[PDB]
């Protein structure tokens, strides 16, 4: 019974997500450094973990501070770095070199699995 | 790319979790005190959206950050716009319009004209 007047924007979680995608790459205000391989990556823990079971487990409740989280010998660089790019762009892509590290990736990291979708186009 | 997936989806879904996050508490690392009243978010998203926020955000310490704003700031006025950054979707009532457009002009490079909404006074 109050009038209200409500705006919808269809760009800003786009915007939002591409700002995080920068600070990300350029490494400003994140919070937690992932090593895979040994190798650094830098990104958001509330990011992780809104788009991983695996890290939102190993995220909630720790110190308010930089975070460091190792994955293990099962996750390499080839299949992790297409995945944190997709949680960062909404855009994944997969090469006849990275397929199946990055199917592995998907279902060691998260509750999905693209394997079956890409089995689809195996025989043409 | 022998595969390539684009979600129209993703984005909207991780504001959804951040403002989960943000409502419950939980994986946020800065406060704000407005008008006293104590907001908890998190630093990357004030400073992709707002040019004061984030100017108080960078270089500032890892541990917990607060930032006070001043009495300029209402809660009537600063709550539909954490809401907007957080969900995409902005609300002027009646009561609250010409509070908002001040907030905006104060915390963003965005503007409002109040005059083109007086309408919701009626």
């Amino acid at each position: 019974s109050m009038s209200v007047f409500a705006y919808e924007s269809s760009v800003h979680s786009t915007n939002v997500l591409l700002s995080l995608n920068d600070q990300r790459k350029k490494d400003v205000l994140c919070d937690v450094t992932i090593f895979v391989e040994g190798q650094r990556f830098r990104a958001h823990r509330s990011v992780l973990a809104a788009c991983s079971s695996y890290f939102h487990s190993r995220i909630v409740g720790q110190a308010d501070g930089e975070l460091n989280i190792t994955l293990p010998e099962e996750v390499t660089v080839k299949g992790f770095e297409p995945l944190i790019q997709f949680a960062y762009t909404a855009k994944l892509i997969l090469s006849k070199e990275n397929v199946d590290e990055v199917c592995k990736c998907v279902e060691f990291l998260s509750v999905h699995n693209i394997e079956e979708s890409c089995f689809q186009f195996l025989k043409f």
